């Protein structure tokens, strides 16, 4: 089997991407944030504290003839950005782009933090990291991909995120028309539960490539590119007037600037992030100070190849017995 679904930016900055997901019988379609940095599939629901729902579409398990309470199971998650959610668990039928899993754990939110409430466009998350990170207790549950894997034509999914445009998540096949050149594959460590890999270096603009190992995670649920302070300083030093602002919470730059590209290495291959992808617009409405898309990972504890990086590539998440990651230009 295979599946193919379009993923769409939630706003004009590509702050996140939503993908429609069918849950239950008859189908209830919710728009979920596919997150390769976590492993829970959770949704706004009829159980979510009413004051914490503001415009989201909710899953109502009582209206699904295939929903079953997973007795005694609870979940609770906290994300890198400080947001969180928790609740109980149902199993139900879940379909993505024509690919159907029966008995998928659907984690129903009883509580969500303010950032989730305040984002009316995201109805929940669909985790695509390794199932060892799943938070369901006392019986850990499998991700949608993990459940689908044996049925897939090939044990892979691909992320093809757009810049200010829709893109695609495919399951079970590699669309050879979706990228240019060849796909370069690179080793993955699953030791921390992430799609963790090592970039071979970077360049700023038309500058020379610096060979240096940068360990980080491929994370579709993180907006920006978070890299070591040395790398980030070298990037922003090429932008007149750019500076790190503690008050704003990162590097900012004059909105009048033309940003240089940023290249990262994948083995001997190179992925080029155009300068425009690094612009996250005014820090506040009407400001001429703009927020940068490359930020320091210092004090996160890990480097994160988030959407800024991933949307410059066609990315293969290869869930074979020994997982690997592939990157192609597009």
């Amino acid at each position: 089997s295979t599946g193919s679904a379009t993923t769409t930016p939630i706003d004009s900055l590509d702050d996140a991407y939503i993908t429609p997901v069918q849950i239950g019988t008859p189908a209830q379609t919710l728009n979920l944030d596919f997150d390769t940095g976590s492993s829970d599939l959770w949704v706004f629901s009829s159980e979510t504290t009413a004051s914490e729902v503001d415009g989201q579409t909710i899953y109502t398990p009582s209206k699904s003839t295939t929903a079953k309470l997973l007795s005694g199971a609870t979940w609770s998650i906290s994300y890198g950005d400080g947001s969180s959610s928790s609740g109980d668990v149902y199993t139900d039928t879940v379909s993505v782009g024509g690919l159907t899993v029966t008995g998928q754990a659907v984690e129903s939110a009883k509580k969500v933090s303010s950032s989730f409430t305040e984002d009316s466009t995201i109805d929940g998350l669909l985790g695509l990291a390794f199932s060892t990170l799943n938070t369901v207790s006392p019986t850990q549950q499998k991700t949608f991909f993990d459940n689908a894997k044996a049925s897939l034509d090939s044990p892979v999914f691909t992320a093809d995120l757009g810049y200010h445009a829709p893109g695609t998540y495919n399951f079970g096949f590699i669309d050879t028309t979706a990228y240019t050149g060849s796909i370069t594959y690179t080793a993955v460590s699953t030791k921390q539960g992430f799609w963790e890999w090592t970039s071979t270096g970077y360049a700023v603009g038309s500058g020379t490539f610096k060979s240096t190992s940068i360990d980080g995670i491929a994370d579709t649920g993180t907006t920006l590119l978070y890299l070591p302070a040395t790398v980030v300083s070298a990037y922003w030093a090429q932008v007149s007037g750019a500076k790190s602002s503690s008050s704003v919470g990162g590097y900012v730059f004059p909105c009048s600037a033309t940003l240089p590209s940023f290249t990262f290495g994948v083995g001997s291959a190179r992925i080029v992030i155009p300068g425009d992808y690094i612009d996250f617009g005014p820090i506040s409405t009407g400001s001429s100070s703009c927020f940068g898309g490359i930020q320091s990972s210092a004090g996160i504890g890990i480097n994160i190849f988030g959407d800024v990086a991933l949307k410059a590539a066609f990315v293969v998440f290869n869930g074979a017995t020994t997982p690997t990651l592939g990157f192609a230009s597009k």
